């Protein structure tokens, strides 16, 4: 049970600005089997080449301007609680 | 049970600006089997070449301007709670 | 049960601006089997070439301007809660 509220707020939220989220799972399985029964065999050169995984962010020029003008917040009643009674907010001028 | 509210707010939300979300799963399976029974065999050169996975973000020029003007927020009653009674907000001028 | 509300708000939401979402699943299966029974065989050159997967974002010039003018938010009653009673919001001038 989440209650979230924003009244006249400025937010500049940034999750992982440059690189971001990089998830690399390098899990090859190698079960290359050689069976020789009642015979003859030469040399075994087993040279399986490794993978190359590269993730690059070269030149990034990010510019963000965030402006907020509120004249006045004045007269706010904000009740996110429960079972509350008799909540009053008065404002008079002159 | 989520209750979200935004009254006169400015937001500049950015999730993974540069790189983003990169998920690489490099999991090849190699079961190349050689069976020799009651015979003869020469050399075995086993050279399976690795994969190449590259993800690149070269030159990125991102510019964001966010402006917000509110004259006045004034007279707000905001009740996201439950079972509340008798909530009043008065504003008079002159 | 989600309740979302936006009254006079400015939002500049961006999910993965540059790279985006890149999902590469490199999982080849290699079951090339050689069986020799009661015979003769020469050399075995097993050279399966690896794949090349490349994802590129070269030159990206993104520019976003977001302007918002609200004169006044004034007199708002916002009740997303349940079972609430007697919620009043008064505004008088002169």
């Amino acid at each position: 049970k989440n209650v979230k509220s924003k009244i006249g707020s400025t937010e500049n939220l940034k999750h992982q600005p440059g690189g971001g989220k990089v998830q690399i799972v390098y899990k090859p399985v190698d079960l290359s089997k050689v069976t020789s029964k009642c015979g003859s065999l030469g040399n075994i050169h087993h040279k399986p080449g490794g993978g190359q995984v590269e993730v690059k962010s070269e030149k990034l020029d990010f510019k963000d301007r965030v402006q907020s003008k509120i004249g006045s917040l004045d007269n706010i009643t904000h009740v996110p609680g429960g079972g509350n009674k008799k909540i009053e907010t008065h404002k008079l001028t002159f």
